[PDB]
Parts: C-alpha cells; sequence; structure tokens
C-alpha cells in the first residue's frame, strides 16, 4: 500500500539506528535530523527526549512514524505560511501534495518556494507543462532519481513511480 | 551607526541590480532570493510584484531595506515557531539576537536548530563556551570569516565585529 | 464510523448553506467563518473564490469537508506553534488531538493555551484529574453540553461522548 | 513619544499587578493573560517563568515592556501567516500596521482577518472608506472609543488620536 510515509521511505531511506547524513549530521528514521553537534551522545540525548525512551540509538518503526509525522505536520505548516506555496497546496489533491511536501522534506519550505514558474503551473493544472519544466532545473540535475519520482507524481497524480 | 541592516549588508551584501547569487540563483538585496526559475524576465517579473513598481531589475536602497525588514520578520517568525530557537531568541539580547537572525539568514530556521549544545550554551548565558563550540563547526569551516564575525558577537554582545 | 469530521460535525453543525453564527457573522459548513462584512454578497464572493465555483451561497458535503481540512490544518498549526500547546499535542494520540483541536475550533489558539494547569496534567496523563479541573471551568458553564463531550474524550480516550 | 508601547498602553492599559481582565482570568502588563486557571499561585507560577524572578505578582515597566513585545512579535507572526492579513500588512507604513496590531491584540488574527471589504480598502489605500465602513462594524459598537482611536489611525496615517 502506497502513501507518503511509504514514498519517504523509498526517497530518504527508513534508518532505525542513528547514520550520519550527507553532511556528516547524526540522523534517524526517515531524514530527522537530531543535531549538528558532533557528539553522538549529543545526537542520542536528543533522540531520547523525543522518543521518551533510553533508546541507545536505536528506535522501532514506529517510532520513525512518529517522528515522521512530526515532520510532515511542520513541513505543512511551512507550506501553509508560505505565501507562494499555500495556494498551490491548497488546490492539489492528496497525491501531488505528498510530492510538494517531498520537496520540502529535501530542500525547505524557501527552496520549494523558489520555483515560481513551476508553482504556478501547478496551480493551473498544467500537470505536464510543471513536469518539463521541473526536470530542466538544478534540482533535477543534483538528484536526478529522485527528482524524476516526485515529478512524475506531479505529472500523473498517481504513486507509479515509487511502485 | 550600526544595526542588523548593517550587519546583513556586511555578511550577505547589498546589491541593487539583480544578481545570481552562489547557486545560479537571482537575487537581489541583501541575500534575497526572487526565483529559481532560469529566466531573468521571471525574476523582473518577482520583483516588480513585490515592489509595485516595473523596476528594471534595478531597486533603491530604501527598496531593499523593506525587502530585508520583510526577511527579517519571517526569520523571526521561524525562530519563534521553533521550539529549538523560541527560548534562546526569548532570553536573547538585541545585538546577540541580530547574531542568532544572521545564522537564520544563512542557513535557515531548522539549520540554526541543529546547534543543539551551542543553543543550550547561548540559553545559559555562557557566550565564550558557545563561541568556542561554534567555532569547531562545519558553518565556520565553511564560511569562517562570516561565522566568525557572528562568534564574536555571541561571545561579546557589542557590534565590534562589524565596526 | 467517528472520526474529527463526525465530531466537529456534532459540536458545530454541518451547514451547507451561508448562515449567521452566534456573532451575527456569514458562516458556513463546520463553523467555518467568512466574513465580518454584513453583506451577504461579500459573504458568497469570499465563498466562490474558496470554493472555485459559483456556489450561491450552497457548497456539498465534499466541499464543506475540503473547508473543514483547511481548518483543521491552521488549527494544528497554531498548536504546533505555541508553546503551551505544543508538547501536549506532541503526546497525545489521534483522539485525545481531535478533542484539543476541538477546542481550538471553538476559542482558538491562544484560548486553549490558557489552560496552563489542565494541559500540564494532560502532557503527564492525569486524564482524570484534567477532566475535573475543566468541569470548573468557564468555558464548561458557558457551553457545558459541548465541554462535556470533549472533556469525556480527554478522560477515556475514546469517542465515546458522540456515539 | 508615541509608538506603538504607548498607544496600546492608552487601548488596554498597562498594570504592573496581576488583575483579572474583562473575562475574569489572570492578565498582566498589556493585556498579557496569564492563565484561564482561577487560582492566583498558577498566575504567579507562569509569570515568574516567563520573567526569570520571583516577582510576587508585580513586574516593573521595562519587564511589561519585554512581555509586550513578545506578544507584538505573535501578532505580527499571525498576520504574516493570514493570507488575508499578510498582504495588507506588507503594504502598510509603520503608524497602520501599529493600527492592524492593535487590533489583533484585541480579537486575534483570525477576528481582523473577517473583515475582508475594510482590509481590502486599506491594501489599495481607500483610508477613509475604510474607516467609513469600520465604524459600522459590531467591533465598533462594543468599544467605540478604542475603535474611533485605531480607525482615526487608520484613516489619517498619524497618532493624532493619541495625543
Ligand atoms: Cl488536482
Ligand atoms: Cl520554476
Ligand atoms: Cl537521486
Ligand atoms: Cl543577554
Ligand atoms: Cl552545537
Ligand atoms: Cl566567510
Ligand atoms: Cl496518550
Ligand atoms: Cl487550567
Ligand atoms: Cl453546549
Ligand atoms: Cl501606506
Ligand atoms: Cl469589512
Ligand atoms: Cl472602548
Amino acid at each position: 500500500p502506497m502513501n507518503i510515509f511509504e514514498m519517504l521511505r523509498i526517497d530518504e531511506g527508513l534508518r532505525l539506528k542513528i547514520y550520519k547524513d550527507t553532511e556528516g549530521y547524526y540522523t534517524i528514521g526517515i531524514g530527522h535530523l537530531l543535531t549538528k553537534s558532533p557528539s553522538l551522545n549529543a545526537a542520542k540525548s536528543e533522540l531520547d527526549k523525543a522518543i521518551g525512551r533510553n533508546t541507545n540509538g536505536v528506535i522501532t518503526k514506529d517510532e520513525a512514524e512518529k517522528l515522521f509525522n512530526q515532520d510532515v505536520d511542520a513541513a505543512v505548516c511551512g507550506i501553509l505560511c508560505n505565501a507562494k506555496l499555500k495556494p498551490v497546496y491548497d488546490s492539489l489533491d492528496a497525491v501531488r501534495r505528498a510530492a510538494l511536501i517531498n520537496m520540502v522534506f529535501q530542500m525547505g519550505e524557501t527552496g520549494v518556494a523558489g520555483f515560481t514558474n513551476s508553482l504556478r503551473m501547478l496551480q493551473q493544472k498544467r500537470w505536464d507543462e510543471a513536469a518539463v519544466n521541473l526536470a530542466k532545473s538544478r534540482w533535477y540535475n543534483q538528484t536526478p532519481n529522485r527528482a524524476k519520482r516526485v515529478i512524475t507524481t506531479f505529472r500523473t497524480g498517481t504513486w507509479d513511480a515509487y511502485k
């Protein structure tokens, strides 16, 4: 069964033990940054406070899903407080909303808000035109496999790229 | 006279004509991203809507200061909605608040929120300990001149690094 | 089947035609305020913009549910940006979260944030103690049938008061 | 010297000792709600945490101004996250911004957002038309002395109603 958790599990991974992300920072779950502190103990302290348990740096899938939903809520709130993103989000169906949230997980609300032409196209239901435009971007060149899946989601409005 | 506008003018520059930032994106003023679209016309369209004027891609200092204050307000609001940043911000004086906002301009609220040990030190008024810790960071290594000025601001609570 | 839509339908009503709320303001759906303007035309204009349709002041249940979900998202975001509400919300299960959101629909985030002792009790899983305290409140005296249902939801963690 | 602190001091009062507001709730400073709990001890506990001092329920003017600025920042952030208020606020000068913030202190962001016709008039710089419309409102009838001062501020763009 496909949904936003399974989508972001594919795109960001689901890691139950603390690990270093691509910038060297302690992370867990679905891309959840614990701390920029170089101390593994600091990361474990942040994790234990968040989870309410002495984790030893290892969480369960259900705990990861709790952190993930916290992060989804934060993404949605950033979207709703952003004048470029809110009207697009308001106009989108659940699957395309998941694609927009996916972009926020990757680059943050301000980063997604920068796609001014493509966002306008999405609001206007010009799915393929938006997709063709997004595929020309620096975002796409940097992470083309993920971007292609997210763009297919905008084009089709289905989970087909994740099946 | 030193203040947050003059501080960020030194750290991010004050550019009255549209230019490409370090990621190649059209920007103006004090680090204000206009669009990620590769179209200069798109950037000019965003700018003209924001300013209320047909700018030709060139703004006045006062217009730049208006955009800057919009960006400061956005930074402060992100700080106030972040559980790691809000209590620190609430506890800081104006000058150290400017240093925290400066970090948000550079890396965003979620990025600054990652400095969990240093933030705790700031909340506890352990200025030098926070400064020594921040100077060990990847942030510092990447942009050491700016980081050193911001860290001096946290250590001293003065504008001395910008004089 | 019980859920937050059905809960708030019982507590705030589901009205498909524009009506005046208890303060005389044009409202529709599940307590969704359209405008404080005394003009029915103004209310219809706001509604038509929100729905994307020439409604004549009458919406479908599905349209009402869309507006309702917009309002739920706004409530959750206000909760997450409030230092008194966020840690309680983070700690609660889905059913008790619905009770907290219900209070936000009624009185707003700042209003719910005022229940400082009861909120602490909820965070500590002291359900009955929180419920006994809330039943002593001015909120309860003003709207005792709704408050009793919401308080039962906090006490029991079930939808029993709505069945 | 007139400014937003002095404006709201006139409209909401400046009270250095805990008092009950018009709804019976413990309040201090410039309309700052401490708690809805009927316990004066609870109110004193909230106050002491906010101030960092054992206050005995009495604060200094400077402490009141700190709480006031926290409340101004919260109002501005609510304005900036509201699709009806943000574009108006972005377009207004400092004095008229103070009038909008004043309304948020009184009735909250969602309450001010309800003035859909008057807000449009303000965005269009139709000051007198907005003022004439606001004076017809339930808000005005309920609190006519305050509303008249705030409306004069919108009409004139000066502090004249507070001199
Ligand atoms: Cl759609
Ligand atoms: Cl774009
Ligand atoms: Cl990739
Ligand atoms: Cl300080
Ligand atoms: Cl740190
Ligand atoms: Cl540098
Ligand atoms: Cl629970
Ligand atoms: Cl309480
Ligand atoms: Cl009732
Ligand atoms: Cl103006
Ligand atoms: Cl109005
Ligand atoms: Cl009055």
